[PDB]
């Protein structure tokens, strides 16, 4: 279970990093947003 | 601890999926955004 | 591993809560968004 949870957490870390970048871009209006 | 962490990770997966849908909608301007 | 995963999950919970607040603000146009 721990091996599977670790993979799930790592996938979440990647997805959350991507969301943070997109949301900061929206908040800041970067690149014409 | 693992049982509680698993529930926390599953809740995160649901929340992150929801955020991805909302952020793609904002980025794409879907439905008048 | 479980101790490290727990810290990672807790950090994700904080980041996801922050994203939910920012995305709701964008969706609702709060504060001039």
């Amino acid at each position: 279970e721990v091996e599977a949870l670790e993979k799930k957490v790592e996938a979440l870390e990647a997805k959350v990093q991507k969301l943070e970048k997109k949301v900061e871009a929206l908040e800041h209006g970067w690149d014409g947003r």
